[PDB]
C-alpha cells in the first residue's frame, strides 16, 4: 500500500534521526506541528517537519521510512505482520528517552549537564523503540504500565494491557482481550483470547478466538480457538503431550481447537484434553 | 463507617471527574488546596474543592466517593474487603495520566498537540486506576517501581514492593511483607509473608503470617500461616496433592498451617509435608 | 584501590543525605556541577559540592562513600563482588525519587504540598536505590523499562535489558547479554548467556558464558558455561535432577558446563543431558 503521513522529526547536529511524530496519517495538515520546531541547544537537536511516503510492500530504507511503519501498526492502519519490516533494527538509532524529550546516546554525559540545569533529568528507557504512548494512544486501551507497550504495538479497541503485561513491536491484539503476560514480537492473539499474569507467548505463533493462558504459564506453539494453558505450565514446541492415549510433540498440536493443557498433578505428565463446553 | 474528607478535583468541560487528590483524611482544612484551585486550557479542566462525605458500607453513588474510598484504603484508614466497592469500575473514568497531570481520553490527540507547546508530554498510564504513590505514601514502605502499585493498595508498616512486586487495589499487605511477586485485587497476606520475585496470588484468596511463596510459584487457594510453596510450582485449587498418603483437591487445603508444597523432583508428583521446625 | 570523585550531594536541612551524583569517577572538575548548587525551600534540601576518596575493600563508613561504590559499579569501574558493600543498606535513607529531585521521606506530604505549585508532582520510586540512568547511563546499551536497573548494577558493553529485565545493585552482565529476567543482587551472567523472559536467577550465585535461561525459568544453583534451563523449569538448590542414570541434588551440580535442565513431559522427572554441539 502507499501510505504517507506528515510528522516531526528530531535530528541531531550530524543528521541522525532520533524520533519521528506523526500525529495523523495520510493528512497533509501541519498547524499542530509549526510550533513545534526549532533547535534545542542543550540537547543539540532540530526539529523538523518532514513528509513520509512509503510502499508499505517494500522493506523500509531509511529512518523516518520505518518510524512511519511503527505508527502505521500502533494507529491500528496496518495489523502486525501486514507491513514489511525488514531490516528496521538497521534503521532505529539507540536513543536516551528523557523527559526532555529523545537525546543522542552519543555525548549523553554532556547532554545531561546541559539538561540540568532547566531542570531534574529523568531518563524513562535507552532504545531504539519508544513507549508506543507518546506517539499514540489508540482508542478503546487501557494500560497500566505504558513503559511496556512499544511504539508498533497493536491493540485492539477493548484491550487492557496490566501492569504485569508487555506488547512487543507487531504485536498486539486483535480484538479485545485482557493483557497480563508478554506478547513478544510477532505474535497476535484473536478476540477473547485473555493472557495471565506472567504468562509467556514466544515469537510464527498467534492464538486464536477466547484462548485463556493461566497465570506463569507458557506458549511455544500456535493454538487455535478455544483452548486453555494452565497456569504454571509451560508449552514448548519440544513438550510430548498425552492426547487420548498417544504421545504427541507439541509443535504437531500447532492451531489446534478446543484443547486444554494441564500437568497432570499426581503423574507430573503433561496432558491435552478436549475442552468440553464448548 | 461515616467517612469525609476534603479534596480537590480534576473536572472535564463536561462535568466527568478525572480524579481528586484528598491530602488528609477527616479534615476540613483547605490551605494546602486553594493554591491548586484553576482552570487548564490546554487540558480543557477544571480543578475545584469538594467535600465528600460517605458510608462505608454502602455501595459507592459517583465518582467522588470511588475516590475517596481508594485513599481510604492506601492511607491505611481501612483495610482491604472493609469497604464497599460494589460498582466501582463504572464509577471511575478511564483517564490519560501524564507529566501534566490527568487527561481525558476522548480528545487526547488535540490535548497532547495543546500541552507539547509547553513542553515533551509523557504518558504514565492510560487507566481507571492511578499510581498510587501520585495521592499517598504511606509511612514505612518502599516501592522499587511506583507504576505497580495502584491506588487503593493497602501496604502496611514495613513493606516492600519490590520492581517485580504488584499491587492491586483493595489488596495488599497486613504486615511487614516483601512483595516481590502479584498481589491480585481482593487478596491480603498477613505479617511476616514474604512473596517471591515473579509469584502469583490470584483473586477469596488471602495467606497467613509467615509464608513463603518461591519466586515463580502460585497460589490459586486461601493459605493459613507458615506455609512455603516451592519456587516455580504453582498451586490451582484443582491440583490434586499428595498429603500422608492420600490425594486431597487443594481447595480442600484452603487455609491450612504449617504445609511446605513442593513438585517432586524425581516422580513430577505435587505433595504437600509438614513444615517442620516450625 | 584508593577510589575519589567529586560529586553533588542533595542534603536535607537535618544533614540526612538524600543523593550523591558523581558524573566522572578521579575528576576534580567541578564546572558542570557549580551551576546545580543551591537551596531548593520546596523541598527543604540543599545541593553542595562534595569531594569522596574512599578504600574500596573496607567497609563502607557514611552515605557518601555508599553513593560512590554504587557509582563505580555503575560506571563499569568495578565488576560485582569486588568493592565491599558491607552495610550499605544502614548507609542508605530512603528516599521519595520525583520529578523533581530526591525529597525525604520525613515530611514528604507537606513537601508535595509546596511543589505541586510549581507543577504535577510524579513520584517514580520510594526506596534507598535510585534508577541507574538516573545517575549513569553506561555504553553500549539499551534498557527497556529503565525504572528496572538499580544504581549499582553493572551492564556490560553489547547488554540489552529487556523490560521484563531486572537488574539489582552489585549485579549484572559481564559481557554481551540480552537480559528478559531477574538477575538479583549479587549474581553476576558471563558474557553470551541470555536470560529469558520472566526468567529468576537466585542469589554465590553465578552464570558463565552461552547459557541460556528459559522463559520463566528459574536458577537456584551456580552454572558454568553453555548449560540450557528449559522454559518453565526452576533448578532449586534442593532439586534432585537424573543425570545418566543417577540422581544428583542440584546443588552439587553447581557451575557444571554444558547441561540441558528439562523436566521430562512424560515422567515429570527432572532431567540433565549433555549439550549436544557444543
Ligand atoms: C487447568 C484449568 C483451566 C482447569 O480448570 P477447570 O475449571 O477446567 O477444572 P476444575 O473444575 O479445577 O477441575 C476438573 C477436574 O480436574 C482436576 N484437575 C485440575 N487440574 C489438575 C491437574 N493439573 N492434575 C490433576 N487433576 C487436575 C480437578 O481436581 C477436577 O478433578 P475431579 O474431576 O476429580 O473433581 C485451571 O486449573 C487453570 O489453570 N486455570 C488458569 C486460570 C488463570 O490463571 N487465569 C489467568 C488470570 S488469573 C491471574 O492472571 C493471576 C494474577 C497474576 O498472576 O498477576
Ligand atoms: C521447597 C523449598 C522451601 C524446600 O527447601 P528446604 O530448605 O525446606 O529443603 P532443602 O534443605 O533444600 O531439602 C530437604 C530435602 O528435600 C529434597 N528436595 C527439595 N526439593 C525437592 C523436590 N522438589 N523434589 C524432591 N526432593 C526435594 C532435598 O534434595 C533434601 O533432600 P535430602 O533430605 O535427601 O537432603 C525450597 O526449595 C524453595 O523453593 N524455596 C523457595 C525460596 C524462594 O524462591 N524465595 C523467594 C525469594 S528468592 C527470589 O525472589 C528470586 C529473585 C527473583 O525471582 O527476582
Ligand atoms: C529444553 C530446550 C532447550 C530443548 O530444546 P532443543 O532444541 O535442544 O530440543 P528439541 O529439538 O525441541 O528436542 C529434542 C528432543 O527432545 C524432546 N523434548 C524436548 N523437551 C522435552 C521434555 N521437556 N520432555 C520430553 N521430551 C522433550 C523433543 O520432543 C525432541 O524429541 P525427539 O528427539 O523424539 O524429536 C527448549 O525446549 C527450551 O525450553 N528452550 C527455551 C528457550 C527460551 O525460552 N528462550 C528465551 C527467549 S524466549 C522468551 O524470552 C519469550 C518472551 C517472553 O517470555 O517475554
Amino acid at each position: 500500500t502507499t501510505a504517507s503521513a506528515t510528522g516531526i522529526a528530531t535530528l541531531t547536529s550530524t543528521g541522525d534521526v532520533l524520533d519521528v511524530w506523526y500525529p495523523e496519517i495520510g493528512s497533509t495538515d501541519q498547524s499542530a506541528l509549526t510550533p513545534l520546531e526549532g533547535v534545542d541547544e542543550d540537547r543539540n537537536v532540530t526539529r523538523k517537519i518532514v513528509t513520509t511516503t512509503i510502499d508499505i510492500d517494500a522493506a523500509p530504507t531509511d529512518t523516518y521510512d520505518a518510524w512511519l511503519r511503527l505508527h502505521l501498526l500502533s494507529h491500528r492502519v496496518f495489523r502486525p505482520h501486514t507491513i514489511n519490516l525488514d531490516g528496521i533494527f538497521g534503521l532505529l538509532n539507540n536513543v536516551v528517552w528523557t523527559n526532555f524529550g529523545p537525546c543522542a546516546v552519543d555525548g549523553f554525559a554532556l547532554t545531561r549537564a546541559r539538561l540540568s540545569r532547566r531542570g531534574q533529568v529523568t531518563v524513562y528507557s535507552v532504545d531504539k523503540f519508544p513507549r508506543m504512548v507518546d506517539y499514540v494512544v489508540p482508542s478503546g486501551v487501557r494500560i497500566g504500565d505504558a513503559d511496556r507497550v512499544r511504539l508498533g504495538a497493536y491493540l485492539a479497541d477493548g484491550t487492557t494491557v496490566m501492569h504485569e503485561g508487555f506488547v512487543n513491536f507487531n504485536a498486539g491484539t486483535l480484538g479485545a482481550s485482557m493483557v497480563e503476560g508478554r506478547i513478544s514480537a510477532g505474535v497476535t492473539v484473536d478476540d477473547g483470547t485473555d493472557v495471565g499474569g506472567g504468562a509467556s507467548i514466544m515469537g510464527v505463533i498467534s492464538l486464536g478466538k477466547r484462548c485463556l493462558l493461566g497465570a506463569n504459564s507458557g506458549c511455544g506453539i500456535p493454538l487455535g480457538d478455544d483452548c486453555i494453558i494452565e497456569a504454571g505450565l509451560y508449552i514448548t514446541a519440544g513438550t510430548k503431550v498425552l492426547f487420548d492415549g498417544s504421545l504427541h510433540k507439541a509443535s504437531t498440536l500447532a492451531g489446534s481447537n478446543g484443547l486444554i493443557f494441564r500437568r497432570d498433578s499426581v503423574s507430573g505428565q503433561v496432558v491435552a484434553v478436549p475442552n468440553t463446553k464448548v
